[PDB]
């Protein structure tokens, strides 16, 4: 909509009280104007039609329950904006700067989140699997970067291409929680899964195994539910990130360490660079070396340690 910048302020679903860039014209709107060509969350009201309906407020304070699930899909889609921008010199998901696009309240009891191909849409939760997924920052990250995957690389949403797709949405989610650096960590879900139980997550990089998923390709899924595995051979590459970031050793294979933002330089320009729509985890590998080749040069510990990793979960 046409209308001034203005900044409202409000609580997200974990009751924490952040400020939100809005837009007056009458109402106040969840229309961020600082970043891009915009950042626009909308209400789908429980119902399946999207977007829905711009969200509008009457006096630019978002304290209601209801608002809370917007409140962060629209402050974490500005994080990760700023991630990407300011990181790896990205203009929003397409690299021109493409409005960003997330619904809310979508459907009832929802236990999920997606990008559809063109915007965001969150569940509720049922409230015992799941409280409003927008709460997490790293399951809003992960979202936001399926729209770059989608722009980039283009990786197909099934067996290894799509556990690919997977793993980078779950790596670029963690590297953004880390980015806003508050209690970060190497687990995906954790803020918004089983309100009920702590400690757990609905998938761990540093340790696969721990929800079932496989940290060795020797222990790939080979089946077809689940797209093929795309949620569940992810724990592989995972692995190997967390490995790259992190070191370790893994199956007798020890990896060094070279931390968060060389990981994160690496994947990023294999993802931009080399992967294709098709590329399988050999692939991967490949144009992971490749990427820190480029950056690093051919003897340096970053090419040794990426190929360590990949060893490390049996990816030649
Ligand atoms: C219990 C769940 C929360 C676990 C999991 N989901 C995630 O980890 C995050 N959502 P996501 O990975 O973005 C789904 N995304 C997904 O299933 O994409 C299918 C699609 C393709 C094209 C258009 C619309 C949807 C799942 O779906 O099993
Ligand atoms: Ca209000
Ligand atoms: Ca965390
Ligand atoms: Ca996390
Ligand atoms: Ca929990
Ligand atoms: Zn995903």
């Amino acid at each position: 909509i046409t209308g001034t910048s203005t900044v409202g302020v409000g609580r997200g679903v974990l009751g924490d009280q952040k400020n939100i860039n809005t837009t007056y014209s009458t109402y106040y709107y969840l229309q961020d104007n600082t970043r891009g060509n915009g950042i626009f969350t909308y209400d789908a009201k429980y119902r399946t039609t999207l977007p829905g309906s711009l969200w509008a407020d009457a006096d630019n304070q978002f304290f209601a329950s209801y608002d809370a699930p917007a409140v962060d899909a629209h402050y974490y889609a500005g994080v990760t904006y700023d991630y990407y921008k300011n990181v790896h010199n990205r203009l929003s998901y397409d690299g021109n700067n493409a409005a960003i696009r997330s619904s809310v309240h979508y459907s009832q009891g929802y236990n999920n989140a997606f990008w559809n191909g063109s915007q965001m849409v969150y569940g509720d939760g049922d409230g015992q699997t799941f409280i409003p997924l927008s709460g997490g920052i790293d399951v809003v990250a992960h979202e936001l970067t399926h729209a770059v995957t989608d722009y980039t690389a283009g990786l197909i949403y099934q067996n290894e291409s799509g556990a690919i797709n997977e793993a980078i949405s779950d790596i670029f989610g963690t590297l953004v929680e880390f980015y806003a650096n508050k209690n970060p960590d190497w687990e995906i879900g954790e803020d918004v899964y089983t309100p009920g139980i702590s400690g757990d997550s609905l998938r761990s990089m540093s340790d696969p195994a721990k929800y079932g998923d496989p940290d060795h390709y020797s222990k790939r899924y080979t089946g077809t539910q689940d797209n093929g595995g795309v949620h569940i051979n992810s724990g592989i590459i995972n692995k190997a990130a967390y490995l790259i970031s992190q070191g370790g050793t893994h199956y007798g294979v020890s990896v060094v360490g070279i931390g968060r933002d060389k990981l994160g330089k690496i994947f990023y320009r294999a993802l931009t660079q080399y992967l294709t729509p098709t590329s399988n985890f050999s692939q991967l590998r490949a144009a992971a070396v490749q990427s820190a080749t480029d950056l690093y040069g051919s003897t340096s510990q970053e090419v040794a340690s990426v190929k360590q990793a990949f060893d490390a979960v049996g990816v030649k």
